[PDB]
């Protein structure tokens, strides 16, 4: 079906309220143009991120309930371990508070100062943390991936020509690995075809040189390839998902994402001196290996929800929800990233005010201005999030300058999809009242997330 | 809107099945084609009643981690009374574990045997309770709400005329009080309009009569004045409610209605010497008069509850839900009651299967149909619910034929509306496909429990 | 090991708080002198009653997140079911929302006007609803039960004797049933052995006459016959507690005593008829039988907490620590009901009062007295508690007229317990200044809970 | 009292085994007779560490239902935000997931390459990062605090002429801060007077040198000042904390300590441009400034117990629990580091296992006999922890050889208390017969978390 209907009840319900246009004038006013700045409890339907935002389960908060708080030897951390063991297949997990926790193990463990790391397109934080290590970033994603219109399946493959050109011109030794992301969040949260995992588990083998998956949305991947790889559509997600991993030599992992809670990750890996070296690390920045900066309660959450994210209605009522926002948009000639990714709907900047240029930041504009005819909240993904390039001082360029409607697990109806939708039309109505931003306070990194602006 | 979104967002989830149709088939016959002998843990969407299925909130939630659970003067209950004399404008409270407790009480201390108790029609706990207690029951309802098809406003309202020669005939001496329901359940949820409801106050303190209201869905039927009666349109639901009661004695209630809860209600009134002798008799069935069979963090989340029904985009949102699944069935001819009420939408069973005599029982039918095309649960309100008579061994045969669909508060979504509507809609289009039922098992007593069924 | 430490960790508290002496003066004097009507949050350790009062476990919070609110078919009730049939052996269970509900459904069903129901000792609930439905309460407990100093192993037996005669003098047709508590409450919380379980199983059958049991404390029963019965010393509690219902025909039970809940109870029966008209009833007082008045989550905890009420140092600790308070009240020469029963410690008010009839109410006064040099709540358990005879209007004249110090389950600690005795020790130095005290009002039954006094 | 009860009562109890000493034997043979290695689920009393094992109370549970889960401008951050800076008086704060996140943000923000840190004594995690960013520590506490015999009230307190040498010696413009701890863990949880701290402050501030506060144990530190100190009698924990840190320019804190939850910390600054800076570093390691890798849930939970902790009665408790165990093992003869701290008692096991060498691991050793003689876990502190000379291949060889028995805030009674010291005093009663341990697995690093052992 089309739009399946949500397969599960609502448990419990939070208030949500929209102040009025003016009160959101003076408010994205004071938090500078920046959307990252706005308070919760002025925001009215809250897709600023899917990170840690979901709703947990009635099981999920039953084993709340029974948080063992050990420092050491806790079954919270036994039961999340033995989860992630038989779900993604690796022999050892380090538990951390979340995603950039388990980045920053990664990178101080696998990264040599000059080399390089090669990855389907960047991520802020993954890329900070491969930079501050030492390595340079090489994107090996297919240049279909950076064209925002362009609609074909499994945008997130990595071009293996590209690859080949690096293990050519730089040497297998000089590659500390091949970052591998499941979906690819900044191209529009655009699946990884199974077919291209083997391609990519072979090749690097060949010429011994170590892949990592960033696993944060490995779910919404494995429910693309159910629908769209030929066969796969018998197969069930768990199985999918087991397969996946079978490709990587370890991953990171932010469960604030498909494990369905509010906080928590993990590293995983097959190398035994890379799983003791790992240990010496986390003791430092996260706490001990047996609860890696986690309370007992949610290492359970997040291994009931790890679990609960396999169910096939859950993953493909997830999926089409976005979908569903974003063929309402599409319908209307809003311009969007397509085709529409596992999270959420990216509003293509650059064609929603044409009459900007990236320098005049139209995709952090968007975002303000959603805000402010709307209450949505929605967040920058362009020239802003990309930062700066560390050796020439510029503003990385990304073809793709978007606003992203990001949907939180089991949190909105279709109905709240047809009030984003609705906003954002009438917005488009008048596309050019959407103004030039410029900075007025920028930080050294990630500064997308608090810097502020002024109207050009 | 004619429909709006939900005025909250998903706080947390219950898990469901979603088992194939193939296997409700075999679950329907296990139940031998009874929707009451369905386990819960094999239905998708549960439409057999809005009476303590609601989903509560994040602040009733935290209410319940805040339970005084002493066995007298617990905070919970000083919470809980003085929001109810907040919002109820009654001098007294007395708490009691749900609504058939409440009119326990009432019955026995308000009526003499042989007295007459007059009411908009009636509801069956409510009627017993009166009856067991020596009281001859009158229905005083407009004619109007009689007639399931006549689409009027307030179907509900007491006719004056009725209730004036019901005081001529047996003198007011012999009323022992009206008992005034808000909405009517039993005309389909018809809410009564408040120049009834100040009529009637008028005419009965005229003749000394008592007025008692069955306050159980007061909620949705305060929406309905404010949406419809002239003069309203300026007040807040809590204003509305407050003026309804001023018009009454005092009241029952099942707080597993309009409380927002999953058990809870309780008795009000205003004069000191049934407050006295209420007190006096709740400790025989229910409890003391500051818990009355319910744990501390019930009465928090009962009193909170109450507070969060008053919120006019809850109630609207509430009441707009059922009518948007009556709308739809409406749009395809199916036949409903109508109007649509407050908390249900029912079916006309005897229209729907035409082709079927009611000894067929073509209510219990469309029911089990129900389930097995949509994995929805809903209740048989037709001569299977009637019983069979006392002294004859002859079916009682109602008017009434009917399938209830149930809503429970904020448990689901347009989209689970569309699972029902659909589903309903599609047998409807192949109706005399339905087949008649024949028992296979008949209990002496409250036959629509416990009876099995098989296909003629 | 004479005073265990607690079997298990506390996971979560409340705070406990004692405002000044004349703050407690004010306090005793507007509730009338009746500790009944202080309020929770002006006491400081709430010894008023061990009903309702339990602390939790984890397990059961975790529970309490799984509700299953169906009206019918709820999982929980599914599993309150099993395990009262598994541990209890019973063959059929109808949920009640405590235990005067399910002795409400027990007196109707089980009881012919002008029949007589003997018991070992009444209670006050159980002996209204027996005289409600108009049967005659006839003492078959031991004389020495009635002697409050008589420190005597089992003081809860039955005498078979006093057995005999009444089926000598009135005809086994004109006994409705035995009932038979464990513990016996109001003897001091003291246990039957399973020799007196077995002969007066023995003796009813042979006359066909009905026993059913009063559960409500059935394991702190069971550790007693552990503790002290040949023969019982090497089976578990769970053993002990599915033979002794095994002498019976059913049983009623307030869950919230040993089944360590807040709120819940049941009925429980052998007999198929008398379930089939169970069920007719609990429709008119309680809810479904699915339910019978309770949430889904509290037939979830009341499962849970049954089954964890078997644990032998769970038990061991719980009964041993009344001990301790008892130990160190007996050590200092306070008087008080030997030997100390399941669940409380009952000061002996004729002693501790020698100067007061009976008639000025010794043990209403001194529960005062306590909370007034103290902030901890006691019961009275005496004069006040017996009520009137429907025969003569006199006050019944108990033999024990007792102060009861009762004991929550899981809540409080040994500290808490030095708290008390110290506080009381000293209030026995002047037990000469507690004055005689009168009615100033009196309700027609149950006249304890909410009867108030003046001095003398 | 020398020993006060309970200020609270138990909400909710935590599971427990309660397995036999020959099953605890099993166990720790299992674990290598590494306490380290021993599962949670086969502990009964878990004295490992007072580190996120609190337990909440019931309104910080009612908190917990009550996350806002926003990215960004959470309500629970703005509550914890007012409520640190309402207690602290520190001008800004930023949220961390526990201490050691505080910690690394610090020294990023604070040290130059080359600068030294002085401090009294140090914690293993924040004397890493200060020395990875480059700096030197030097130890500036009072000699008295390296005599573990010596019975002295604060003697956690900075040696005034020690750091007025190393200001001459390396000039103020080198020193990069003072890092002033509160308690001292390392010398056995002892705390610093205000006298000191003003000292302290006014030494520094006169040389331009700033001062920041490991403030992890800072009430339990407070407690001590209004206890001992002349002068603060009159005085609130509230006051005597606020005063605290008015001698500081920051603080560092570890919440899982003395605010009472289980996961939780926070970065305290007043100066507006390391505020800024902080805020640009936290986004790398830890989320954004308003979560700082906490969930909204968490934030709320530690904003609720940060306040409860300011309750006289609760600490006092507290620290006087903890010196009830300390004063029992001293009257018994079993030696201890003195005086007790507030938060564990250590044991010296060089003198308890005198007949051991330091080479047969008396620490470890005695740790192991503990839990199977009591099902208590405690923390070897001594030559195992010390781990092994990274060039030598000796072991660090440290003057402590202790077994912590570290108390978890409001988890255990005085009764464990007794089970605890029983255990402990009988063991000593024949220490002789305590067997000398020897490595059979031995990894490179952390060797004290996975190290395993046999029986010399
Ligand atoms: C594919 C991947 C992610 O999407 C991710 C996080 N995602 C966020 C939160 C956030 C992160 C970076 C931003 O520029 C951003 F604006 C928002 C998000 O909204 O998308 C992390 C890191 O996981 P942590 O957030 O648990 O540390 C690793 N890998
Ligand atoms: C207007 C009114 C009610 O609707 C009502 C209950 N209503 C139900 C539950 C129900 C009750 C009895 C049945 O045979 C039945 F088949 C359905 C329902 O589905 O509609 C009560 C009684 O409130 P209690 O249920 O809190 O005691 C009082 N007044
Ligand atoms: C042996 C037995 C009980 O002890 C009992 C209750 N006990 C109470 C509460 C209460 C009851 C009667 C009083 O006079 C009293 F002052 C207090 C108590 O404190 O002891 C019930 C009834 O169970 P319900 O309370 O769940 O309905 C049945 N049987
Ligand atoms: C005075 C201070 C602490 O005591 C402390 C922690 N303390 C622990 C846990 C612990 C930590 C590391 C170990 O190798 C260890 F064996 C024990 C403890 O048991 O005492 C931290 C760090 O706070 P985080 O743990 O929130 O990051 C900062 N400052
Ligand atoms: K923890
Ligand atoms: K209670
Ligand atoms: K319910
Ligand atoms: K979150």
């Amino acid at each position: 079906m089309n739009y399946p209907a949500e397969p599960f009840r609502i448990k419990s319900v939070e208030t949500v309220s929209m102040i009025p246009r003016d009160e959101r004038l003076k408010k994205m006013q004071e938090a500078g143009y920046n959307t990252f700045l706005l308070n919760s409890k002025d925001i009215y339907i809250d897709l600023l991120t899917d990170s840690g935002t979901n709703a947990m389960s009635d099981k999920q908060w039953a084993g709340m309930m029974m948080g063992d708080e050990a420092f050491a030897g806790s079954e919270n951390f036994y039961h999340l371990e033995r989860t992630v063991q038989e779900l993604f297949g690796f022999k050892h997990i380090v538990p951390t508070h979340q995603g950039r926790g388990a980045e920053n193990l990664l990178s101080q463990l696998a990264i040599k100062p000059g080399q390089y790391v090669a990855g389907n397109m960047y991520f802020t934080t993954t890329r900070y943390h491969q930079e501050k290590n030492g390595a340079v970033f090489v994107d090996i994603v297919r240049d279909e991936a950076h064209d925002a219109g362009l609609n074909i399946a499994f945008k997130g493959d990595i071009d293996l020509k590209k690859l080949q050109k690096l293990i050519d011109e730089k040497g297998a030794e000089n590659i500390a690995y091949i970052c591998l992301a499941v979906t690819v969040n900044l191209a529009g949260g655009q699946p990884v075809s199974m077919a291209n995992m083997r391609a990519v588990r072979e090749l690097t083998e060949a010429h011994g040189i170590k892949v990592f998956y960033d696993a944060t949305r490995c779910v919404e991947n494995a429910y693309f390839i159910k629908e769209q790889e030929q066969g796969f559509e018998n197969k069930s997600i768990a199985e999918i998902v087991h397969e996946m991993f079978s490709y990587a030599d370890g991953c990171t992992m932010s469960g604030k994402k498909d494990c369905l809670v509010n906080i928590g990750g993990f590293l995983c890996m097959n190398d035994d001196e890379m799983f003791s070296s790992a240990k010496e690390l986390v003791v430092v920045y996260e706490g001990m290996p047996s609860y890696g900066g986690l309370a007992g309660r949610d290492m359970e959450a997040m291994a009931i929800g790890l679990r609960e994210a396999m169910q096939y209605e859950y993953i493909e009522h997830r999926v089409k929800q976005v979908r569903y926002l974003g063929d309402k948009l599409k319908a209307a000639g809003v311009p969007i990233v397509e085709p529409v990714g596992g999270h959420a709907v990216f509003l293509d900047a650059r064609r929603f005010c044409e009459h900007l240029t990236q320098d005049e930041f139209p995709a952090q504009s968007l975002a303000a201005s959603i805000y402010v005819e709307t209450g949505v909240r929605s967040m920058e993904r362009g020239i802003i999030s990309a930062g700066r390039n560390n050796v020439t001082g510029e503003h990385h360029r990304p073809k793709l300058e978007t606003v992203r409607l990001t949907i939180p697990r089991r949190v909105y109806t279709y109905a709240h999809m047809d009030v984003v939708a609705d906003g954002i039309i009438k917005l488009y109505q008048h596309k050019e009242d959407i103004r030039g931003l410029k900075f007025i306070y920028e930080p050294k990194q990630l500064r997308f997330f608090t810097a502020r602006f002024d109207y050009i």
